[PDB]
């Protein structure tokens, strides 16, 4: 297939980037390609052609159609990845940066190049060592308010020799993990906390995916001003779960917790040690089915000294909560709220916005979560 005179030293890479995920609305990096020994390739009269490729909406593997799943890794049993070129479409004819569109979310982009001899006989397109994943999370003007975002599928593991590789699909938690706030695209967003991640092959989809498994430990994010309005949107996996999935420590005296019970009930627990609110337990008007994935979103906003929290399960409102911020002589200053994930939970993805998402935005995220591993 390949002409005998194409040299073996073609070098293909992404220029000036160490980040291999991008959101819709961003522009990706330029590609770069060339023969290492240019004296040799000129003497053979070889030139190059290059192109960007976008992976298809599904992968054709083992005579079936598999849903694409993200990874930031560079095999045997494990993740199913698109093959170049059968699972890609060529989208450009050069190395110039690609403007990432909404229609590219949840796909791979890869840059490839080939040698061509002076008779016009082409070699095979060759990619560099690293593909780009286009984040599945819808943007549509939301990205200026995305403050935290972690997709468990993008977690990696750090080996003894400090190299970083994919987590093996062995169904057990690993704690030597590389997990980040991916919304942070300028500075280091890798979390310093211990975040156990499980990679496993999910039979429902004949494909791997990953789950954060905190096993009742907590991860804490501080200094969130809930007066701006705030929204936490989570996707949890299809296993039985219990405990404090999400806790808002609005104050040293005021906290509000989404607590899962094993029977699928969602308890809403309020603690206020001031006289501003009583506190106690309420139950959301829902029962989770832990044999499916479920999305849980909480949006909060302050209007006229009242903090309203609304809970959306799989897109549906199932609980509204009002908390007095100024009552009976107390004033709760919630400019430095804490957002805590925890419980014996299995978290596939979470996103935090420093605004109250509209009804439309809540539905957009609920549909993304519901279709993340579904046929597209």
């Amino acid at each position: 297939e390949i002409p005998l005179d194409i040299p073996e030293d073609l070098v293909v890479s992404l220029k000036d980037t160490n980040r291999y995920y991008y959101y819709a609305g961003e522009t990706g990096p330029a590609g770069q390609a060339g023969f290492k020994d240019n004296k040799q390739s000129t003497k053979a009269k070889i030139h190059t052609s290059s192109a960007w490729f976008l992976s298809e909406s599904s992968i054709n593997y083992n005579n079936s159609r598999i849903v694409p799943v993200g990874t930031l890794g560079s095999q045997g049993f494990g993740i199913v990845l698109p093959k170049l070129p059968d699972d890609f479409q060529q989208i450009s004819s050069n190395e110039k940066p690609i403007a990432i569109t909404d229609e590219m979310r949840g796909r791979y982009l890869t840059f490839a190049a080939r040698g061509i001899n002076s008779f016009g006989r082409v070699g095979k397109y060759q990619e560099g060592p690293q593909r780009i994943w286009v984040m599945g999370l819808p943007n549509r003007g939301m990205r200026s308010n995305l403050v935290l975002h972690t997709d468990a599928d993008l977690a990696l593991m750090r080996n003894s020799d400090n190299t970083i590789s994919a987590i093996p699909a062995d169904g057990v938690a690993h704690t030597n993990t590389v997990v980040a706030n991916y919304a942070e695209t300028k500075k280091n967003g890798v979390y310093g906390a211990v975040i156990p991640v499980i990679n496993y092959k999910e039979p429902a989809i004949n494909q791997t995916r990953q789950l954060i498994a905190l096993n009742d430990s907590k991860i804490q994010f501080s200094n969130h001003d809930f007066n701006k309005g705030y929204t936490t949107s989570m996707l949890i996996g299809n296993r039985q779960q219990t405990g404090s999935l999400l806790t808002y420590k609005l104050d040293n005296s005021l906290n509000w917790t989404v607590s899962l019970e094993a029977n699928g009930k969602i308890a809403i627990e309020t603690v206020d040690n001031t006289n501003a609110n009583n506190g106690g337990r309420q139950y959301a008007n829902v029962v989770l089915d832990y044999t499916k994935d479920n999305s849980i979103q909480v949006r909060a906003s302050v209007t006229n000294k009242i903090l309203t929290l609304e809970v959306f399960v799989n897109g549906a409102l199932v609980h509204t909560h009002e908390l007095f911020m100024e009552r009976n002589g107390v004033t709760h200053d919630i400019r430095k709220s804490q957002i805590i994930f925890g419980g014996k939970t299995f978290i596939n993805e979470f996103a935090v916005y420093n605004k109250k998402l509209t009804d439309s935005e809540i539905n957009i995220l609920a549909e993304y979560f519901s279709d993340k591993y579904r046929a597209k």
